């Protein structure tokens, strides 16, 4: 009740800015999602028994595979933090206690591989989930561990907010699923650019909580330049990995899936930085305007890539 998580002064004032890293001490992960709670919930939004279980549950759930792994789900719970505190007047409630769960549960069981190896190996979660085939099993992984005794942290709720946050939490956690981003963020840009845009328009909320997921999601290429270089070879780590194992079912990978294109991986982050990240955090910026610090770090992500391939990097 009297309790307030508090952290070590380095971490205390770094983390409120977009380009905090964790860190690699696993167990101040969880602390440091409290303490982010707490501070852009309260620390009445759940009970800490509760809380302390869910995230541990939650925790235990994820897999280590070198980027889809706990450490990624803390990291987009971190963007969305910073996202929510530059941004404090323009979300409700539920959209705090929402967004934050949806952040950490958004890869939960993710096995390292995509939903299109996942289609070519034809595995069972492709059959019962069509399109955004891990989207979909993230989202029944957080309703199973939501439902364990004394995980409930939303059982102080109403039902019929009970029912608004687990919607908010779906829509968020599908929209994760970057084959969904492209339209989306093209809807948006025309309705800003029209200035249709409606914030009391649910259906335009989501789209816009669906872009700040996108952000979130990509916020490896908003770091400190070594974090992001890092990042990029736990990525293609899981991505040479699936590349193998589609050439073990018969099928030629796509290039970005290819270990034997190693050196084109430069030029890939660059298309990726253009066709992706960059419309992202735009798009993003025009609409929230305190999260340019994104669109900036992503800029200078992609000059630092630029460097990479003139060979001054
Ligand atoms: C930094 C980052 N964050 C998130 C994601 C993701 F979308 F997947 F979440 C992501 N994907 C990639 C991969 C980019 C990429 N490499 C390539 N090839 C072509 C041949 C050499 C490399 N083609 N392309 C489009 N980087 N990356
Ligand atoms: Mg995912
Ligand atoms: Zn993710």
């Amino acid at each position: 009740g009297l309790m307030q998580f508090t952290l070590p002064v380095r971490l205390c004032k770094e983390i409120e800015l977009f380009h905090f890293d964790i860190g690699p001490f696993e167990n101040m992960w969880p602390g440091i999602f409290v303490y982010m709670v707490h501070r852009s919930c309260g620390t009445s939004c759940f009970e800490l028994e509760k809380l302390c279980r869910f995230i541990m549950s939650v925790k235990k759930n994820y897999r280590r595979v070198p980027y889809h792994n706990w450490k990624h789900a803390v990291t987009v719970a971190h963007c969305m933090y910073a996202i929510l505190q530059n941004n404090h007047t323009l979300f409700t409630d539920l959209e705090r206690k929402g967004l934050l769960i949806a952040c950490l549960c958004h890869d939960l069981d993710h096995r390292g591989f995509s939903n299109s190896y996942l289609q070519k190996f034809d595995h069972p979660l492709a059959a019962l989930y069509s399109t955004s085939t891990m989207e979909q099993h993230h989202f029944s992984q957080t309703v199973s561990i939501l439902q364990l005794e004394g995980h409930n942290i939303f059982s102080t709720l109403s039902s019929s907010e009970y029912e608004q946050v687990l919607e908010i939490i779906r829509k968020a956690i599908i929209a994760t699923d970057l084959a969904l981003y492209f339209g989306n963020r093209k809807q948006l840009e025309e309705m800003y650019q029209t200035g249709s845009l409606n914030l009391n328009n649910q259906s335009h909320r989501d789209r816009v909580i669906g872009l700040m997921m996108t952000a979130c999601d990509l916020c490896s290429v908003t770091k400190l330049w070594p974090v992001t270089k890092l990042t990029a070879n736990d990525i293609y780590a899981e991505f040479w990995a699936e590349g193998d194992e589609m050439k073990k079912l018969g099928i030629q990978p796509i290039p970005m899936m290819d270990r034997d294109k190693k050196d084109e991986v430069p030029q890939g982050q660059l298309g990726f930085y253009n066709a992706v990240a960059i419309p992202c955090y735009t798009t993003l910026t025009q609409i929230l305007p305190p999260t340019e610090p994104l669109l900036k770090a992503c800029r200078d992500n992609l000059s630092q890539w630029e460097k990479v391939i003139r060979g001054e990097e």
